[PDB]
């Protein structure tokens, strides 16, 4: 921070006696079940280099954890998102550049418990008989313990370049029903995936064995709202003031079926078996200061 | 946040230099036990490309737990609330356009220990009779402790579109007695659903064995508050400024019984078996910046 | 907040460029023990649709947990408060509006333990005359814990509408000495409810076997301190711009009765025995902007 | 809190626009070794219905722990601090009340964890003699853990009235040597109340066997400062603008007593033995806006 | 801090009344897979001693976490980087000084628990043919905990000189599947290098058997974003005001490669196999306060 | 703090309305790898007794951390820091004075956990030829657990005089792979001091068998960055207003040893074997307001 290196707080932070111009575009795609919000914000700061460009993508991806198919009370499946992506890029051509993004990749950690114990103890003993016993006996033992905080999403930087950018929050694993937590990869002999199986031996229809959507996490059926934040700058001197940058909103669908083995209910999951995809092409005028689609 | 990407903290917030205009709006459903409150903010910040208003949807809609039922000392029902909901719709004829709202969904999270332990152990035997004993074992384990902490109801933004958004404040799990928690599903063969028994073999009326509701979820009872926000765009050269919106807030009860075998107490419960619905429609005027119903 | 939604923080609060006029009104009911003290302030800001008025409730009442029966060495009774209450109402004739209040109920949470732990150790043996023995065995243990936090009272706002709003701090459960906690149900078929005894075969006479107040919530005895907010909204058109609201403060009070036994103390308590209500009325002057009683 | 309600922050506030008087008063009671501190502070803000007064009540009650009779090597007595006390009381003929106060009292809470654990285990014997052994068994428990912090001493706001308030702060128990804590009940058959025992059975003389006050509550031998506030309101139009207040500062001290009983030392504690009590007058001129004693 | 030796907080920091000019410069580093930013301030405060300029790197690197070799399908290479380097250095010739850098190397912690338990226990016996039998047994046991969190990167400033910074953050340690952590030494006779393996047994080709990059740290593959500050000092009587400096984006990769013995999956890592450096000359112009590529 | 005391924040620090000359000053010793950097600030406050000159001694010591010695493939030494110092120091005949520094020596606090337990257990035994079996028994525990938090190195301040003040970190002790923690006295029969040990009876060369500089404290190698201020006061009227003050930046190193005992490694650590010291006089004009080297 500043005060790290010894200098006035936000001394450096760019948009000081600059009037800034804001604006909000919204489009719903029916299709997807898409509400893609972008809010940005034009700081032509004269102190400063270059023209600079706030997009922050935002709105919201719908889930859509949903049965799909069944095909006999003895076999369903569900359709869940195991993926939402939002992506920014600019033309090959265009001038301006992709300059900064939050969020990033932040390290994760974990805590780890070493323990070691010594231990002696005796022991005499008898009988209504007269008899007299003895006992000695030592003891150690290595205990070794992990523990770490795991999300039931995972927020990713895409890797970026000056010409893109982009996010994707993925499913890593979920507890289901005080059990697991299970993952795209979970896999019992008997039962196979458990991920989102309710009952192991019920005795009802498939379509009617999922996990309750409440009972799971709520990005897989009402969705995950972006709060991403991109920033472009420009030369003001390059020749051409008008800038292209489509954006592209994504859900990425697994699917999980559940069959009746004639004795217990058994989990599959396919990955990546359906991809959403809403695009949208935005026009960025860095003269009038305003941004349109 | 703004200081991660280099910028002068609050410089692309919309508002300043502006005169915003706000209001309230009460309205109280008797028949449904609603207390309905709208709290209004027009913002027609200029160097915005579009108008704005904030509309916060509070109040609260009580909770009704209540035995409506009761067929004898053996037998009575109980109606709890399964579900709160807030939802404000924009006919599909409007050019104004929900843009964001908040409380969003949030990812969730839990914590994950796996533990190994190995030992080794010496033993030495004895009795007066000059007899000499041993002992030599060594063990080991594998434990994995899962930890996740559960609201008693969940806040769950819907799938929103640019004409609704809504919330549902969902029962998820409770705590009876120091016991559970318990959920809509619970079972037990002997008992059944024992969510809101207050004894297991107690002898007296059904319609008094219900848990006390000082003892259960206050929003059970007294009620949930909605605090939630929406907001919504609008074009200046829009040629109508007068936009319509409805506005509901609901509750879903369940119905929890209560009826003695011949030994004990057996608890069942039915989902979603009555909801209540107020719906309301205000006017939005952008030109004199009012709300009103 | 409104970060969360891109608009500076606190352009949509009421209250800016406005001259707030307040007061403060003291009343003292000795019978009843209340300590009511009304902190009022009138906000007329001309950007809001309404005239406001916020009431804050304060003072305190006593708790007066004391030992106020004696009925011979094996008898006494202990009278304390199970619930405290604050309430607000305008009468049916009233064009004026409760709006908000504060504070409302919150959900509740609880931490859950799940934990699966297996193993197997090995075990061989041997004594001074050439016998050899063994031993290899394995176990699995399963096992749940339930974590959550109680005060020792609930702070409930009750069910409001559009003319009333009350909240109740109610008795939720105690630690007795290192133990329990006790509620107002707690049943040993031996000493029945323990909430307040201090021993358990003491031999003294009975109101001297009763919790010290030291060792008890102070809200008990020396009583508990409301601070509630409440909103009222007027319309600057309303015929009449004056207003009357009552406002009642209420200790309920249980009966904790302690008989000896033949060989030890045993406890019980009455529910809600008596009802201490203290009631008084204010005049609102909505054009003058004081409030008086 | 006001942005609870929708309103700026510190918009109901007292002070503004207004010139606020204040003052020092120290006296030391000798004596009673009491060194007292009264800082106050008159806010007449006109668009308050009212003129207020803030008095904060200070410095510092010595605690006293002291051996204090002697009686040979076996017996020894010791004077402590069990409560330090404050009050503030204004003549019952006054027309000006007591408002608010500070600290008041607060709920306590307390952590309950239940468990459950269930455990199966296989075994298999075989000594060198070729006999093949067994043993199955299964296991089931069920634990509970009361989790609560508990401080040396308690701050409690006294039921106060429109004329008179107080608080007082109580020895609660004590941790002594890593053992206990111990309070003024604790009873062992064996040493009786150890309190304030050094040893169980040192060869010293008893006036030597108390212990340390270092290794005790700070409180009990160099004292608690106090810190509460009082605020008082006067109308403007009394006829009489002159209030006479008393303040009191209190010590009451128990009598911890050790005796060698030939084996071992054993300890006795008397309740409320001395009390120490310090008053003083005050005249606060309303007018004038100062305080003098 | 400055409130610790009595100063008026941020009274010693650099900047007030200053013009201060700042800057943005991306570079994409198309073969090495890297978005590289300098985000720079020139703060010519004439109150201090010295001109300055704060450089901060950014962008990002991305990881590359690949399966570049395959020898059949029983053995095959995975690339991942095991440092990520951001260095920055003035050719010796300059008279500007690197002065400061943020962040520094920071004290690590570690928690540790030392426990001594001692016991007793009887048993008395007896069968129904009238034996009987006692036992009286005693121990000691000695633990010791050791807790320390491990991230999974660390983030090291390299020792500096006034020509001459850097950061290096390097790969420290990882959770694979629950297990572990495991590092670039991990050994296990059989299985080897466990660090990125999938399966121990699996029968799936080598180029298939390696750890999902979605459930190893996100900066093994999407990558890291550096986020460095560099301040230099300049005199501002320095005869040549322009200065050279390189700016350096380093990604060490190890090699990690999995072969099928015969009857399982051994893994073996290879230290610094590759490195991938991406230099930079830019041009900073103290008098003219700019940054230029 | 100000307010604990009635204060207004902030009214007794020094600094406001004055004018702050500040200065860098940056030195790289080659020879000791040491970047030494002072930034002073001279505050010349009119309502202060004296002028003032807080000095912040920055920069950062190199580890050097380092394999020096190779005699033989049994046998080797490593240099490593156990002492990072810097130290100020006015010469005798200056009238200038050390009157603040910070940070400072806090007070280090511990938690201890005393635990008493007791139980009982009944055993019924019973088989095939008739036998029935009892059993009953009792025990007690008592057991203490020492929990406390150790730095790797420890920052303490030495014991300044009115000329001279100066700090030291020194290392206090350090994980190694999960063991330890280990310090400068460690001593194991079999292994000797273990500090710096990679493998117990690791097969390779000596020089190869100390532990990997990334898997021990960063300060060991990269460097310690020293961030400590001394406030240095004069009087306006002293006859002399020039003040020398010498400085010195010193590392500390220990020489660890490993040698092959023809079955194992042992380790070895002799204390303090070298010292590098770095000085540097800077000259304080306090008319001037410069500080020069």
């Amino acid at each position: 921070a500043d005060s790290d290196i010894n200098i006035k707080t936000g001394t450096t932070d760019i948009g000081s006696n600059t009037t800034v111009k804001t604006g909000d575009l919204v489009t719903y795609d029916k299709e997807n079940g898409m509400h893609k919000k972008v809010f940005y914000s034009f700081i032509d700061d004269k102190n400063h280099n270059k023209k600079l460009l706030v997009i922050r993508t935002k709105g919201t991806i719908a889930g859509q954890y949903r049965v799909y198919s069944e095909e006999g009370a003895n076999k369903s499946g569900l359709a869940w998102p195991s993926a939402f992506k939002v992506q920014l890029q600019l033309p090959d051509n265009e001038v301006a550049q992709i300059s900064d993004y939050y969020p990033r990749n932040s390290i994760d950690t974990k805590e780890y418990f070493s323990t070691l114990t010594y231990g002696f103890n005796g022991n005499v003993t008898g009988d209504d008989t007269g008899k007299i016993g003895g006992l000695i006996g030592a003891n150690v033992s290595i205990g070794h313990t992990l523990k770490y905080v795991q999300p039931d999403f995972k927020t990713i930087l895409e890797s970026p370049t000056d010409k893109k950018v982009g996010w994707k929050v993925i499913f890593n694993n979920m507890v289901n029903q005080n059990w697991g937590p299970y993952d795209r990869d979970s896999w019992n002999p008997v039962y196979g995936n458990q991920l989102f199986m309710k009952t192991r031996n019920g005795s009802m229809k498939a379509a009617d064995n999922f996990l309750d959507p409440n009972k799971a996490s709520s990005l897989l059926s009402s969705g995950f709202s972006p709060d991403f934040a991109t920033v472009i700058t420009m030369d003001r001197k390059a020749s051409k003031q008008q800038t292209n940058i489509d954006v592209i909103y994504e859900r990425v669908r697994d699917d999980y079926q559940l069959h009746w083995t004639s004795t217990n209910w058994k989990g599959t999951n396919t990955k990546d078996k359906w991809t959403d995809r809403s695009s949208e092409r935005y026009k960025i005028d860095w003269e009038k200061e305003e941004m349109t689609n």
